[PDB]
């Protein structure tokens, strides 16, 4: 293996999108990893709807919680909105 990787705890930027019942994020510096907002997967229905409405299409900062470099997956948690949004 080889390639650039973020470290757990790192706060990085990307654009949020929805897919397969959850919120994911297109990480600007890690475009080839499927990055999911871990907290959105099992979030209770009504709050999930609000969460999706608040974040989809927005540019945000997220904190890295887990990196699977062999399979290409990254789990993150939404932190804050960007200046570009």
């Amino acid at each position: 293996f080889c390639y650039s990787l973020p470290n757990a705890g790192d706060v990085i930027k990307g654009r949020v999108y929805e897919k397969d019942y959850a919120l994911y994020i297109y990480l600007f510096d890690y475009p080839h990893f499927e990055a999911i907002l871990a907290e959105s997967v099992k979030m209770h229905m009504d709050r999930y709807v609000e969460y999706r409405d608040k974040l989809v299409g927005k540019t945000v900062k997220v904190k890295v919680i887990r990196v699977d470099y062999t399979k290409g997956y990254i789990d993150v948690n939404y932190k804050r909105m960007c200046r570009h949004q």
